[PDB]
């Protein structure tokens, strides 16, 4: 398909969503990076933002739960162009009865080309390129 | 889990989503039932929306397509509340490449107990219906009771 | 393809079936359209049909619970023109290890167009609609022509 | 769950299913062994009921084709104990819109323990088998 | 697709796959066929291969668990021809996180030719067939071919 | 789940896979980093692999090809440890047969922790990343505590 260009802003729109089983992974990573998260926009689906709300003090856009939507509410803005990075914990040893919107999720975000991490390691990879605090520009699907 | 209630207003937020091999379909659907469909809100995901304006001259609230983001726009809407009803023509003889959007979007149609029709059948059977253009009360999941 | 009609008679062979979850559900709205259903001939998978019987004394045609080929069975007799109605509550909220025969289900009521239920609010609709206690004729796929 | 014992008669009820690219494999496959399988009954969904008909001059149980709800027809008749082997040639290299029907009729088949080849190989050595011509005692789910 | 053939040692290379609620099961089968068994060159996924080896003081070639990647060493193998029967007792009553992982086993099996069993009839009609120890030829892709018409 | 640690060398051993349509969004990804990626350990499936050697010139250690079972080849090198950056540019857009390999191969990728990128975008950001050339440390469960428990 056609491609043109989209500008990420040097604050960045981040999206973390946690599966039960790795809520304490990235809380762990949330707070080991709190001083470089505090810099951008945070948004989590279902109590993790609250959870980093209440542990890191930073404020965080929360959205529904994955079971309820919440992934899909991520999806959304993603497909907008309002989230410009995904950390996406999802639980790759545990059956989801929303694996079908984990998947679209992940999915949308290969589609309009965003930093997508899944693991602690790319996280930990993202968050220290040195272009994260900047205004950087990718490809993305020229929808018209 | 927790449960409440919801009420659909008297005039639906209507979605109408379908793969390109049902496009057809959907407009035959919409064409069919245009002076009943006059009352309510309309939403499109692709080119359906300038299609069915362009055909019948009512409005729609027109979203991206289904492999572009689409359905799970309609998706976070039916989860906010703001769709009331879903018509989703999708193609069960065409592999998609977004199958995993298609299913999560029924998932959550679901889930939130709002009238859905996959064929033409279904959506006859419910636009037939005596409260289509009624306020009607549903039982959904208690979110906020649930989070607290 | 190629498409011809069926009609869909005025007594509906009606598919009841629900996961272990949603059992209750189930059960809460065939008490709540009993009178309605009695001038039809349901069907149900697992031990529904007993909990019917039981319940409010209507015969119940039982077949196989999901896990151990209900839903094949009520997918053959939708394709042989044998179903006319499917109200299936599958559960949203959990992984089941016969997901694939609930989607292969689902793809089958799609596309042989019959009318079909998969939470209260569409069942409700449905059944309430004027032509349910009617022959109504709908557009199915040609399979004799097609096959030719 | 509880197992009980159900014996697969002398003369087998066997479901011939291929997908489109299999077709040829499976023809060959039945010519191949026709002396063998002229001694039991056929079932075969689609066209490949009169294909085969046609090449062998055997007799065979059509059904309806995968896409159309064949593959639930044979599922349901194996929960009933009305099929006895399967011999399914479905296309590993190509994606089927009825993949649902596929992998349900799989479980089915796995869940009512009866003998199952999914290719070439494994059909060959079923055939070949000492016992596929007598009455086997195979254990299945005490559905009661 | 372009077809040649291979052959399957008189020994053959087996793998033996069980899912949690299937393990007494094909430990059951194992037992059974012990002594036939023991002629050929075994493998199993972490934990069922130990369990095997711990019971009947067999050799197994032990993998990773199947969740933590044991399933995918066994479809390498079984694409690199090293591999030659596959015993997969799978549960089909019960959700597993690494269902993927499952279906693309069984995808692979398929592809290559191998005789595959996912229940015990199959398997007892399997081992019980005359060429089970016997070096036999078996239809698979032309690779080289393959690879030739893609580049 | 019990975690450890292990440690990715300097030079890093890279899995690249694409598929058919976003074969040439990989090449062109390949030839803006080959001065550095030189410099790596590649692997790659059947064809990807080829085109990218014939254009390049690079050394590129060809796998099998995704559908033919490529993508478990790298799922278990990927658990065995000898696969360390993964960058599979699949297709979003296009339905294919070997769906089930694809997401078992980015489940294990997840599973083992290693650096994953599935678009340019992430790509990019994970090779300019300072440690893309240094030694570093990463969580990995612990399987041996993991087997442990399960027998």
């Amino acid at each position: 398909m056609e491609l043109t260009t989209r500008t990420l802003p040097a604050r960045k729109h981040i999206a973390l969503v946690a599966h039960d089983h790795c809520k304490q992974m990235l809380m762990s990573w949330v707070e080991r990076h709190q001083p470089l998260l505090e810099q951008h926009v945070l948004y989590a689906t279902g109590t993790t933002g609250n959870l980093i709300s209440r542990a890191t003090g930073m404020n965080v856009n929360a959205m529904l739960s994955g079971p309820m939507g919440g992934d899909q509410q991520v999806g959304a803005l993603i497909s907008e162009g309002k989230i410009d990075v995904l950390i996406f914990f999802w639980d790759p040893l545990n059956a989801v009865p929303h694996d079908p919107d984990v998947k679209a999720l992940l999915r949308l975000a290969t589609v309009w080309n965003i930093p997508v991490a899944t693991n602690v390691a790319t996280a930990d990879f993202i968050i220290q390129s040195p272009h994260f605090n900047d205004a950087v520009d990718i490809l993305i699907p020229d929808y018209q």
